[PDB]
This record gives C-alpha cells, sequence and structure tokens, in this order.
C-alpha cells in the first residue's frame, strides 16, 4: 500500500531493464508517485505514464 517517493534531484534516466546497454527510453518527473511492483538487480519496477520502466533504488 505504502508508495515510494522519487528522490527530487534534478535528472534521472530511465532504462528498459537491469542493463545499462538498454540505453534511455524516457524521462520521469521527480516527486512523482509510483506504486512499486517488483524489483530486479540494482533497480526497481514501477508503472507510470501507462508505461513501465526500471529505475535505480539507490538513488531513491
Amino acid at each position: 500500500m505504502k508508495t515510494g517517493i522519487v528522490n527530487v534531484s534534478s535528472s534521472l534516466n530511465v532504462r528498459s531493464s537491469a542493463s545499462t546497454s538498454s540505453k534511455v527510453i524516457g524521462s520521469l518527473s521527480g516527486n512523482t508517485k509510483v506504486t512499486i511492483v517488483g524489483e530486479e538487480g540494482a533497480f526497481y519496477k514501477i508503472e507510470y505514464k501507462g508505461s513501465h520502466g526500471y529505475v535505480a533504488k539507490e538513488y531513491i
């Protein structure tokens, strides 16, 4: 139930998987609400903008 808050930094690149080679695919907004839904590697799974992208958990 409890959601996580994205670290209101200044910039954050969203990948397509727990791989850097995946490259960028979209940009997420800080302070955005995301209902976590699983995790893999040094990244977590989320669902926003009707789409899904991986994000670092260490930064959050």
